[PDB]
């Protein structure tokens, strides 16, 4: 798993990156076929937006989540990714 975190119109801090890494390190223990991962954190007006695309074996998992708080946005994003990963894990 190689994670690339990018920011847009936001002060991307090491805490955000550390937090993102933390969430994905937990995730890989349940889904072990995660190859490349892209994450984009950005702000649209007051909206804090977290985007992610996970490239897994023979498929892609994509989702966005937004919140007034970026860390909460990231947590919501992961919950969406986990749901999709569980479904995709089921198929396989
Ligand atoms: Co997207
Ligand atoms: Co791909």
């Amino acid at each position: 798993m190689q994670i690339n975190i990018q920011g847009h119109h936001i002060d991307l801090t090491d805490s955000m990156q550390d937090y993102v890494h933390s969430k994905f390190d937990k995730l890989e223990r349940f889904f072990d076929h995660i190859n490349h991962v892209q994450v984009i954190l950005r702000v649209e007006k007051l909206r804090q937006i977290a985007e992610a695309t996970l490239h897994v074996n023979q498929a892609e998992i994509h989702a966005h989540a937004d919140d007034e708080n970026m860390y909460a946005a990231i947590d919501s994003l992961v919950d969406k990714l986990v749901r999709q990963l569980n479904k995709h894990k089921e198929k396989l």
